[PDB]
């Protein structure tokens, strides 16, 4: 019955906001807690930056990368929304960890593209999804074109259920060392771009960390984890709402946060 409320309340938002909403919540093992259009494909947008940081941390864990390695670049690497990358441009480099932190916490596009260059590009990000058991998520392009979200285009897509299970595998499923898992959790909680999204719809004692995405054509997404009353959850929310303003798209994702919260409190 709380499941029907969840479904009805999301359908109400979809209808009233002219939006498509895809949600999946899974427990630490990836078992479904709730879902809504959970297997519809949505553009990842900047949400992939969290799995990208996980890939980088695993390479550091494995001794094939080091967090202090300096990555050289020029003005050619500055694309739209590259605030850290632009600050570090005169110095000529960012370290692997500086780039990862800017990618995760500021959504910096140039820092993300720097890491894609070092790992061998989109194909390598896709191979990491496959390695961790995700047969759906795919990165095809670098930023910002991967955020085009052209209707019908399956490049650069995931599904809510695949990405929620990828989050659960990274945080609870032993993809990373204990150290690296704790760090990436800490980075997600300290994300600077999510204050108006899912977090704005959750209780203030839940421990939440997330990565936002914004795409052209009205996409607004948020994926991450929350700890609610001694239970851990992974969540992925993908929305498309081309007729909403940017503020209204944040509000929609906060409202999906509140519908999630009502389901969780019911169980
Ligand atoms: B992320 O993939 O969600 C983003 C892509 C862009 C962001 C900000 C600005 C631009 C402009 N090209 C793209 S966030």
């Amino acid at each position: 019955s709380e499941k029907l409320t969840f479904k009805t309340d999301l359908e109400k938002l979809e209808r009233e906001k002219a939006a498509q909403i895809g949600v999946a919540i899974v427990d630490p093992q990836g078992e479904i807690v709730a879902g809504h259009r959970m297997a519809q494909r949505f553009a990842m947008c900047s949400t992939f930056k969290f799995p990208l940081a996980a890939l980088v941390f695993e390479r550091i864990d494995s001794g094939t990368e080091r967090g202090d390695r300096k990555l050289s670049y020029g003005p050619d690497m500055i694309v739209e929304w590259s605030p850290a990358t632009e600050r570090f441009l005169a110095s000529g480099h960012m370290t692997v960890l500086e780039a990862a932190q800017a990618a995760v916490q500021l959504s910096d596009n140039g820092a993300t593209n720097l890491l894609l260059r070092e790992i061998g590009g989109p194909a390598a990000m896709t191979q990491y999804f496959r390695k961790i058991g995700d047969s759906v998520s795919r990165l095809d392009r670098k930023e910002p074109e991967m955020s085009d979200n052209t209707p019908g285009d399956l490049r650069d897509t995931t599904t809510p259920i695949a990405m929620a299970r990828t989050v659960a595998k990274v945080l609870y499923g032993g993809a990373l060392t204990s150290t690296s898992t704790h760090t990436i959790e800490r980075w997600l909680i300290g994300n600077q771009t999510g204050d108006a999204t899912l977090r704005a719809g959750f209780p203030k004692d839940w421990v939440v960390g997330e990565k936002t995405g914004t795409c052209a054509n009205g996409g607004r997404n948020d994926i991450g984890f929350f700890k609610a009353q001694e239970r851990d959850y992974a969540v992925a929310v993908y929305t498309t709402a081309p007729k909403l303003s940017a503020v209204e798209r944040d509000e929609l994702v906060a409202s999906v946060g509140q519908v999630i919260t009502q389901l969780i409190l019911s169980t």
